[PDB]
């Protein structure tokens, strides 16, 4: 078996190797890739996503969410407040600002020790979840809205045409913005490519050990779990690798760059912060491997969740009898 510590693999395939996304998801997986969760993704010195980043600073985010945490300082959830809309020129100026810039550091080792034990005190403002693309057009390898889509996978794998569109989405962060504890809809696979700026840490747990984080988080957020029998998926619970490691939970962590591709795959739960400010791009993404995931996958059904008009359908043809019950959830 390939790679069976699951580790985060990096991989730095040439221009030629580059022209063939699916073959090259395949590569990975046949050197163990996937069983990390995670892994990065360097692309060729001769590749570029767009000429520049100099004209961005008009783009809008409508909906700033600012990000406000409860619990202590290793276990805690945050939930998203609504902000007035702001500019990209506008919000970069506010996270250089005195009250939301990276503090003085010695190397990401000592960013991350500082992330843990501060970031329940601060409320950064993350604008996520964005629709748009900053790939040029005329890029032609690995553009996030030039990928198939999980429509036309799934008719290719399993005879059926469905209803549905698959777009990228644009996150523009800065210090201690975070992303909590959650693996794809659906279990999908996704892509995220780090277009400017602060690094990204990520943590991920093996896809095959993804159930011991379940019962971790059980514990640790019991009201929630009695809420809901995968409340994972409101993408609200933060867990420290400090306390991962007290639970004996296995994971891995790694910073991504600017220039750098992540993939994450079915059912590897991650999580994160940002450094500083940045813009990542990314997007969801299947192949045959993942139906059997798909097919399996948990669901929120307390409501909370709400999510994409295309999940619909997913749920619709692999989960037949979650259908009905789930679809109540979402109206
Ligand atoms: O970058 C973020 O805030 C979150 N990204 C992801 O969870 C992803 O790319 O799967
Ligand atoms: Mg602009
Ligand atoms: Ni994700
Ligand atoms: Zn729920």
């Amino acid at each position: 078996a390939q790679n069976p510590n699951c580790n985060i693999m990096i991989f730095h395939p040439t221009k030629e190797e580059f022209n063939d996304f699916d073959k090259y998801i395949a590569y990975m997986e046949s050197q163990g890739a996937h069983r990390a969760g995670l892994a990065k993704i360097i692309p060729p010195k001769e590749w570029k996503a767009r000429e520049t980043y100099d004209n961005i600073s008009e783009i809008l985010i409508a909906t700033p969410l600012q990000q406000v945490a409860s619990g202590r300082a290793g276990v805690f959830t945050q939930y998203h407040k609504k902000k007035k809309a702001m500019t990209v020129g506008e919000y970069r100026h506010l996270a250089n600002s005195k009250k939301y810039q990276t503090p003085p550091h010695q190397n990401f080792e000592d960013l991350e020790r500082k992330y843990w034990k501060n970031r329940i005190y601060n409320s950064p403002i993350y604008g996520a979840d964005i629709s748009g693309s900053l790939f040029d057009e005329n890029t032609k390898q690995w553009n996030l809205g030039h990928l198939g889509t999980i429509q036309d996978l799934l008719e290719k794998e399993c005879g059926v045409v469905i209803e549905g569109v698959n777009t990228p989405y644009l996150y523009f962060g800065m210090w201690k913005t975070t992303f909590a504890w959650h693996t794809e809809d659906m279990d999908l696979y996704s892509i995220n490519y780090l277009h400017l700026g602060e690094p990204k840490t990520w943590y991920v747990v093996p896809p095959e050990h993804g159930q011991r984080l379940e019962r971790l988080a059980r514990e640790l957020f019991p009201g929630s779990s009695r809420g809901c029998g995968a409340f994972l998926r409101h993408k609200v619970a933060l867990i420290s690798p400090t306390v991962l490691k007290e639970n004996g939970i296995p994971f891995n962590r790694i910073t991504q760059e600017a220039g750098e591709f992540m993939v994450t795959f079915p059912y590897g739960y991650h999580a994160g912060f940002n450094h500083g400010f940045n813009c990542a791009e990314a997007i969801n993404f299947a192949t045959p491997r993942w139906i059997d995931y798909g097919k399996m996958a948990s669901q929120c059904s307390c409501g909370e969740a709400r999510v994409t008009f295309s999940m619909d359908a997913f749920v619709r043809i692999l989960q037949p009898e979650r259908y009905d019950l789930w679809k109540r959830g979402q109206d």
